[PDB]
């Protein structure tokens, strides 16, 4: 599914991401925009043979099992395909664990390079929440 900006803001808010570990909602919406363009079916292969999955491009080397990344962990205890559902719950619950692990949202390269230090508020501007 391809969310709209405010639709996705509202789903993330309902799932408890607004202010999670001190990151306001605009941060999570900006990151989804630049990681997946709000498309829950996005996949992308990395140089090391791992793959990133879903609206927040979560990586199979650590976080989910796709049966094809030798020597990887599955720290969110899910198959990676669960992260491509039109229901973002699986992605959000795994992201909360990632963002809790010490390095915050710097885990998301596109957040670091395209959202960090910008007016992330703008991403929720105009939405009724
Ligand atoms: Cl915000
Ligand atoms: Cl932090
Ligand atoms: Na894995």
């Amino acid at each position: 599914k391809v969310f709209g900006r405010c639709e996705l803001a509202a789903a993330m808010k309902r799932h408890g991401l607004d202010n999670y570990r001190g990151y306001s909602l605009g941060n999570w919406v900006c990151a989804a925009k630049f990681e997946s363009n709000f498309n829950t079916q996005a996949t992308n292969r990395n140089t090391d043979g791992s793959t990133d999955y879903g609206i927040l491009q979560i990586n199979s080397r650590w976080w989910c099992n796709d049966g094809r990344t030798p020597g990887s962990r599955n720290l969110c205890n899910i198959p990676c395909s669960a992260l491509l559902s039109s229901d973002i719950t699986a992605s959000v619950n795994c992201a909360k664990k990632i963002v809790s692990d010490g390095n915050g949202m710097n885990a998301w390269v596109a957040w670091r390079n395209r959202c960090k230090g910008t007016d992330v508020q703008a991403w929720i501007r105009g939405c009724r929440l």
